[PDB]
């Protein structure tokens, strides 16, 4: 049961800039996704304070960074707010054209790919170093799904079977190639230190057991 969906044009235009513009600076992609994390943990932490019942998924507000070698896999998970079908379909789509149009034009101004964040784009900055992301998301108000894309123009959503998360994102990163310095546990840590050293939140680097 996959359904195939085509991104905004927008979104496909971002994508493929992120994929071919000449820029050495792909460490950033970590940054994003755990500002990403942070959010849907503060939205989750925010909304428990009027509901407490919104916790009974899961108390533990938390990031674990997980590499494998294996797999040629990052994996940034979180116990965030998650995302329901029509999230991760259309509404977050919806924000982020607006996010891509001006960061675009801040782009042809003197602005550099780094600077995604401040435009709400941040998650498509995975395709910096990943030929294919899966995102498994659960929210509280809906099931759990699996989001696919290897870019291209098009993006797949179907209810996953796989292992039941409780809630939050998994952004599941198929490293390219040449990128598998991401798996490097010494690497991680120093992206980590370096851009996300101050996150309200525990991050664990799971390491390898080979
Ligand atoms: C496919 C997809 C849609 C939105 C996002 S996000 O960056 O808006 C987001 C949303 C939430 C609730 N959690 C996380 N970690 N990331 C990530 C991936």
């Amino acid at each position: 049961e996959v359904e195939t969906f085509a991104f905004q044009a927008e979104i496909a235009q971002l994508m493929s800039l992120i994929i071919n513009t000449f820029y050495s600076n792909k460490e950033i992609f970590l940054r994003e996704l755990i500002s990403n994390s942070s959010d849907a943990l503060d939205k989750i932490r925010y909304e428990s304070l009027t509901d407490p019942s919104k916790l009974d998924s899961g108390k533990e507000l938390h990031i674990n960074l997980i590499p494998n070698k294996q797999d040629r896999t990052l994996t940034i998970v979180d116990t965030g707010i998650g995302m329901t079908k029509a999230d991760l379909i259309n509404n977050l789509g919806t924000i982020a054209k607006s996010g891509t149009k001006a960061f675009m034009e801040a782009l042809q101004a003197g602005a550099d790919i780094s600077m995604i964040g401040q435009f709400g784009v941040g998650f498509y900055s995975a395709y910096l170093v990943a030929e294919k992301v899966t995102v498994i998301t659960k929210h509280n108000d809906d099931e759990q799904y699996a989001w696919e894309s290897s870019a291209g123009g098009s993006f797949t959503v179907r209810t996953d079977t796989g292992e039941p998360m409780g809630r939050g994102t998994k952004v599941i990163l198929h490293l390219k190639e040449d990128q598998t310095e991401y798996l490097e546990e010494r690497r991680i840590k120093e992206i980590v230190k370096k851009h996300s050293q101050f996150i309200g939140y525990p991050i664990t680097l799971f390491v390898e057991k080979e």
